[PDB]
């Protein structure tokens, strides 16, 4: 039903805020995303930029991915990112997250016309 490209949007974008606004960001950022829809999703990252300054990475430097494919990017710059991770005492559907704010480049697979983030490959 998802393209990929919907699917890091849905995962990986929150430009409406250029750092996570409290400790319950994860929380209530996991369930407004479906990110806790059928489980608890271990970890996620958000990213904090506008949506045109983060599909630009697409045409940064160019790496390989985690998994040995090619069409991997590095942000030149460093982005406002929010990483989460869930907690122990989590049950789902009530997941509970740390919040880590964090300022990292990015690293991202990247398809399609226009050419765009698919996915989200780790933070340096
Ligand atoms: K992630």
């Amino acid at each position: 039903k998802e393209t990929a490209a919907a699917k890091f949007e849905r995962q990986h974008m929150d430009s409406s805020t250029s750092a996570a606004s409290s400790s319950n960001y994860c929380n209530q950022m996991m369930k407004s995303r479906n990110l806790t829809k059928d489980r608890c999703k271990p970890v996620n990252t958000f990213v904090h930029e506008s949506l045109a300054d983060v599909q630009a990475v697409c045409s940064q430097k160019n790496v390989a991915c985690k998994n040995g494919q090619t069409n991997c990017y590095q942000s030149y710059s460093t982005m406002s990112i929010t990483d989460c991770r869930e907690t122990g005492s989590s049950k789902y559907p009530n997941c509970a997250y740390k919040t880590t704010q964090a300022n990292k480049h990015i690293i991202v697979a990247c398809e399609g016309n226009p050419y765009v983030p698919v996915h989200f490959d780790a933070s340096v």
